[PDB]
């Protein structure tokens, strides 16, 4: 058995992490080609954070107010711009370790690796999924702001997330690399409410299909259900509703197996009403919702 | 709370592919030596009952193909240290980091860079099980994958994957070829013993829940080591020692909760259960966070 959670190797991202210091505020930055991307609230003090006028604060700053440091080599800022909620610091030196890279914006349910960094120095890497309430549940102590999330496909690094804020319940919020926030959040110390976190239904079904492929089949039933009936029961257990698009994505797994999607949906309904009863599925005593269909399909 | 693995950059540059005949696996390139499992010289027929000493005197330096990406390294020498083959190559690895070879003990944690044909594919944090096995995602082609820890600039290599057991678990050696556990490198029926739960690691995780504010399991009672070790053994939990109490001492001062006071909470959670509740999000008690892991990820 076994579906352990693997994070992506982080070497290509480690050589892109820098330290940015504006005043007495220090966070992490992303050094690609000749630009350093960092959260724009690096220019704010704790008092400016409640009601920040970002345009008033930046007009008053000069290139020399920004200290960018890659290890011990200091970089020279020759220009600055603000794209949405990120600051773009143009430097005199290009990053020699720049990898092949893209910027992508992800949707809830999608997975990625996070390189947690403190003061320009990498400390750990973990795999996570964007929650349906646009939050991430990781370990981000004060100083991780600027840490990024990424996926590696054939030597191309796809940067999809940058950490900005810690929400009061312990969860985290951030933007894509273009500075657009994921969810309704803002970079102010206001009271912001994360919505209800729900279970990613399409991800549980893909993992249950992987269980059948690897032998575990004790949860299967002889029944089937319609989508409208399944969605009505799943709402009661805080499960995301299933759309026709989710059914079509699970198609390949329903062909390798003989179980139709609406048949797996009937089995999941029975698991929710009964429990696991001391038993385990692929080594897990809990239903896993952080494995996307794409990943299961590729690893059959 | 999340199980974070070490950054893998310093090890990614040392991964190579070793091919002898039809067998292709992963090797570790440090200075001018390539380390890899010695069963790379064995055919499927030889694996039944192998005489490695004889199978190697026949092999020559031209029977080994070592590839670092697109460059091909030239083997100019070979040797065996226990269950690891050491291939001397012509070029030194310019990405050799500050490194050391250490042997760890059951219950200790480390990160594994799972590789396939010399290509790094994934990284994960795991703990050496008390039965000397590791639960992991290795699949096939991952033989020679390495486990490591990072102390400042020094990478400590502590494990190399050799075999997969039919329980879905994996077995291996240290970098000096000394196996962890009663396994041998032959295709035979091999069985892992009763896996027990690492008690010192659960107590460290309970200290982290209190640091994080989850303090419901806390009780006014205290127990003694022998009193708890009875319930521990009955519930398949590793006996606790005085040294275990001394290592948790730091976390006992950041919290105010003493080890035997906290042991009375664990005893209640084993017999009574969570009475329908959650600690740090789980219904189960985690045992793959050492006391040192908790101190570094929190304090």
């Amino acid at each position: 058995s076994g579906f352990r959670k693997m994070a992506f190797p982080s070497g290509k991202v480690e050589g892109c992490m820098v330290q940015v210091t504006c005043g007495t505020t220090t966070l992490n930055g992303l050094w690609l080609d000749d630009v350093v991307y960092c959260p724009r609230h690096v220019i704010c003090t704790s008092e400016d954070m409640l009601n920040p006028n970002y345009e008033d604060l930046l007009i008053r700053k000069s290139n020399h107010n920004f200290l960018v440091q890659a290890g011990n080599v200091q970089l020279r800022v020759i220009g600055h711009s603000m794209q949405n909620c990120v600051l773009k610091l143009k430097v005199d030196t290009a990053n020699p370790k720049t990898p092949k890279y893209k910027f992508v914006r992800i949707q809830p349910g999608q997975t990625f690796s996070v390189l947690a960094c403190y003061n320009g120095s990498p400390s750990g890497v973990y795999q996570c999924a964007m929650r349906p309430n646009f939050t991430i549940k990781g370990s981000f102590l004060n100083g991780s702001c600027g840490s990024v999330g990424f996926n590696i496909d054939y030597d191309c690094v796809s940067f999809c997330y940058m950490h900005h804020m810690e929400l009061p319940t312990g969860v985290h919020a951030g933007t894509d690399l273009e500075g657009n926030f994921y969810g309704p959040f803002v970079d102010r110390q206001t009271a912001q409410a994360a919505g209800t976190d729900t279970t990613i239904t399409v991800n549980v079904l893909a993992w249950l299909y992987a269980a059948v492929i690897n032998g575990d089949r004790w949860f299967l039933n002889r029944f089937t259900t319609t989508l409208n009936d399944f969605n009505l029961v799943a709402m009661k257990y805080n499960y995301e509703p299933l759309t026709q698009d989710h059914v079509d994505i699970l198609g390949p797994l329903s062909a390798q197996t003989g179980i139709a999607v609406l048949d797996m949906c009937a089995s999941l309904k029975e698991l929710l009403q009964n429990g696991m009863n001391g038993r385990t599925i692929l080594g897990s005593a809990l239903l896993e919702d952080e494995f996307t269909p794409f990943d299961v399909v590729r690893q059959c």
